[PDB]
């Protein structure tokens, strides 16, 4: 088979894991997707010369979760600019990557989206600061533009190989 990529999309409820995953999936943008629907999906991507398909986990609400979590190669954090609660819990969702990881060193991205909106309660300082602190990428996004998202899954992807052969 051709290169293929796990992806694990998580963050607190209702930051845009499902509307950014339909835009990378359809290139539109969905107002309301059911807040539970915790499913797969699938595309065939080229980048950087490379033919891959990647296999991304949209969390919501498990064997599945369950097995993505042990199995899973890289995963975006995403909170909300408008959210700080949402911001806060970043460090939550973190330490959960790492129990199931047993490791510090686990290819992430960390996604500020809604970055459309006006109402922003958390500034790009403190989320560079943030990701600087864990060593990783930081990139913003709009599921609603598609500002970043293209950018953010390709990010995630070329930390994946800087972790490891594919
Ligand atoms: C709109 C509803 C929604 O989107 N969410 C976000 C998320 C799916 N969620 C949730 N809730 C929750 O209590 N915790 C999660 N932990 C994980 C995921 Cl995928 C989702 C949630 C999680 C990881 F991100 C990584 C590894 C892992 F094992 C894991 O699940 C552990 C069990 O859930 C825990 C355990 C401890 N803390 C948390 C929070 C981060 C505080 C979670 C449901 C809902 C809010
Ligand atoms: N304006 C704007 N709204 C968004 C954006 N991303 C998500 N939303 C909206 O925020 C709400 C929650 O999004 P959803 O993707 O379901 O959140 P999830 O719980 O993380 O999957 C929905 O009504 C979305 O349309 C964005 O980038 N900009
Ligand atoms: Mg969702």
């Amino acid at each position: 088979g051709m290169t293929e990529y796990k992806l694990v999309v998580v963050g607190a409820c209702g930051v845009g894991k499902s509307a950014l995953t339909i835009q990378l999936i359809q290139n539109h943008f969905v107002d309301e997707y059911d807040p539970t629907i915790e499913d797969s999906y699938r595309k065939q991507v080229v980048i950087d010369g490379e033919t891959s398909l990647l296999d991304i986990l949209d969390t919501a609400g498990s064997a599945m979760r369950d097995q993505y979590m042990r199995t899973g190669e890289g995963f975006l954090l995403v909170f909300a600019i408008n959210n700080t609660k949402s911001f806060e819990d970043i460090h939550h969702y973190r330490e959960q990557i790492k129990r199931v990881k047993d490791s510090e060193d686990v290819p992430m991205v960390l996604v500020g989206n809604k970055s459309d909106l006006p109402s922003r309660t958390v500034d790009t300082k403190q989320a560079q600061d943030l990701a600087r602190s864990y060593g990783i990428p930081f990139i913003e996004t709009s599921a609603k533009t598609r500002q970043g998202v293209d950018d953010a899954f390709y990010t995630l992807v070329r930390e994946i190989r800087k972790h490891k052969e594919k």
